[PDB]
């Protein structure tokens, strides 16, 4: 029956060729520099970001997409589609989600179904892949697709570490956590999402130990022998990510592994040297 489009914001970091394969449209968030503000992924790739930042001593900030651009995308989309699955980074770390919702009453020709992925990066990307796959196999209810995504959210996991805690501190997305701890985070932990916001998952002494702990955490799901997607995400640490994927994929042939990155908007908050691993059931 009805035609359903799929949208995600840039911070899902789905490779552009893969988005084309799967019919996934994308709305960029912004990275703000001293002179220029860019639309990430389209106007600034991840290597340029980390290169620009260190060779200009940039202290970038980020912005959600202008509500105007969301509306324009939906209006355009609505000429060929009845509904859009609009998938976004956590409502606890960005106003993007709530702008997608508010943009729905601003467009007549399409029904927007905002989905709070309560996460970001390729973990959020995974929801858009599932949505496209469902749509490809004749999913004709936007509601049924959303139900599907919410169930999948039950088993999506992500753990990550940063090199310098200062970037997160600066961007403000450790506020909730620190509001609950009652004080200031000084030592680097494993981080994860809990109730839509970033919080320490566990105290750890070294990055090496953090990775090994995350391996254990992955094994808990990877050991069931059920089909999975997983991504090792880096902020300018591609070789390190590749060694991890080399070792992990050998160990888990049933887990499809992606080498992915923190782009300009997310890397603005995590900082170069950040590393994480996420996964979910296919
Ligand atoms: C493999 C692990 C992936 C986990 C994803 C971590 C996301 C980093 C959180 C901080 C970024 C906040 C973005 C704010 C954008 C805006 O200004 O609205
Ligand atoms: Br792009
Ligand atoms: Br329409
Ligand atoms: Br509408
Ligand atoms: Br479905
Ligand atoms: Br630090
Ligand atoms: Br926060
Ligand atoms: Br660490």
């Amino acid at each position: 029956s009805m035609n359903i489009a799929v949208v995600t914001d840039s911070t899902a970091y789905i490779p552009k060729e893969m988005r084309e394969q799967h019919q996934i449209h994308m709305i960029p968030l912004q990275v703000v520099f001293r002179e220029e503000t860019y639309r990430e992924e389209i106007e600034l790739d991840w290597k340029s970001f980390y290169e620009e930042v260190k060779k200009h001593n940039e202290l970038p900030t980020t912005s959600q997409p202008p509500i105007g651009e969301l509306v324009a995308l939906y209006e355009e989309l609505g000429k060929s589609y009845d509904a859009v699955i609009s998938i976004h980074l956590s409502s606890g770390i960005s106003g993007t989600f709530s702008s997608a919702a508010a943009a729905d009453s601003m467009v007549d020709n399409i029904d927007v179904y905002p989905f709070d992925s309560e996460i970001s990066c390729l973990a959020q990307g995974f929801y858009a892949l599932k949505a496209a796959e469902l749509i490809k196999n004749g999913a004709s209810s936007p509601e049924d697709i959303i139900k599907e995504l919410e169930e999948m959210k039950k088993t999506v996991r992500a753990y990550f570490m940063v090199d310098d805690l200062a970037h997160l501190q600066r961007g403000g997305r450790l506020s909730s956590a620190q509001a609950f701890i009652g004080s200031l985070l000084k030592v680097k932990p494993i981080l994860h999402f809990d109730n839509k916001v970033i919080v320490p998952f566990e105290k750890i002494r070294t990055r090496k130990k953090a990775i090994s702990r995350i391996y254990e955490l992955l094994d808990e799901d990877a050991s069931k022998g059920l089909p999975m997607r997983a991504a090792v995400i880096h902020a300018n640490r591609e070789e390190e990510a590749a060694k991890i994927i080399e070792e992990l994929s050998a160990k888990y042939p049933h887990v499809e592994f992606y080498n992915s990155y923190f782009g300009a908007v997310i890397g603005t908050h995590l900082g170069e040297g950040a590393l994480g691993i996420c996964w979910c059931f296919k």
